[PDB]
């Protein structure tokens, strides 16, 4: 029951076929995103953020190739371009509680008011956030949640507070893992 730092606008990206892409969009694949993605809308609030996550099966369950896409002022497709001072943090989440509990960390650490401000030393530089379904034989409800940082210099900080955050939950440390990458 709190609100979120400025708008965030949600889009919801399926998985892309080959054949469409090919017949439908001149085999453009960039063209085929823009033209498959599936908006939602604005989010200012927690209320809203969980309304829209209720709205969609749980995100284990969106589809292998799909990708769950916030970006903060934004209605349009996200691009790495955005950023050229940028770079990301990449988090697997294996299965529960961690898928669970970690989503949740990471959503209030980039989207929330006061716990971005607690992450960031009072200035947030997370602007987009990507959540992927990737599940597996072994790992049935693992996902990957990718945050897109505008300042690459304050990474180093964001993945070791979520890292601190994630062992003071309890949380098991083969249930998930934390990396840093530049956009390439």
């Amino acid at each position: 029951t709190h609100a979120l730092r400025d708008k965030w606008f949600v889009s919801f990206l399926p998985l892309l076929t080959a054949d469409m892409v090919n017949t439908d969009y001149k085999g453009n694949w960039q063209l085929a995103a823009q033209e498959r993605t599936q908006k939602l809308d604005w989010i200012t609030s927690v209320e809203e953020l969980w309304s829209t996550m209720n709205s969609l099966p749980k995100v284990h369950q969106l589809g292998m190739g799909s990708t769950l896409i916030f970006a903060r002022n934004n209605k349009e497709p996200p691009s790495y371009e955005a950023y050229p001072n940028g770079s990301r943090i990449m988090i697997n989440l294996l299965k529960p509680p961690t898928t669970d509990a970690g989503l949740e960390l990471v959503l209030a650490v980039v989207m929330g008011e006061t716990a971005a401000e607690k992450a960031s030393d009072g200035k947030p530089v997370c602007d987009v956030l990507r959540i992927a379904a990737r599940p597996s034989r072994e790992h049935s409800e693992q996902i990957r949640v990718e945050v897109w940082l505008s300042d690459s210099t304050r990474s180093h900080a964001v993945a070791e507070f979520l890292a601190e955050a994630m062992r003071a939950k309890g949380l098991a440390a083969n249930s998930y893992n934390i990396a840093e990458a530049s956009f390439d």
